[PDB]
């Protein structure tokens, strides 16, 4: 039984997307929530909240 | 029936500033082994963060 350590990458990942500041509040938990049921996608996820982040930019 | 109370705790934990990643990770492994200690873990969690401030 291979552990990933996903959740100490959930931890990493997630502290990212907090700090996206042009992302919204759902947005953000949205994100959380999907890193916390498959944290095997958190680099994916973050690539994904980072685009968001940018095209939101001011 | 804890999916409100766990991305709650989880959610608001990610935010504590004052604590660091190991201390982030060990709460967030509690959480993913009993999550039903949701409330309890984040009210730990933001006593240690307001102890690190």
């Amino acid at each position: 039984a291979v552990d990933n350590k996903f959740n100490k990458e959930f931890s990493v990942a997630g502290r990212e997307i907090i700090t996206l500041p042009n992302l919204n509040d759902p947005q953000k938990k949205a994100f959380v929530k999907s890193l916390w049921d498959d944290p095997s996608q958190s680099a994916n996820l973050l690539a994904e909240a980072k685009k968001l982040n940018d095209a939101q930019a001011p």
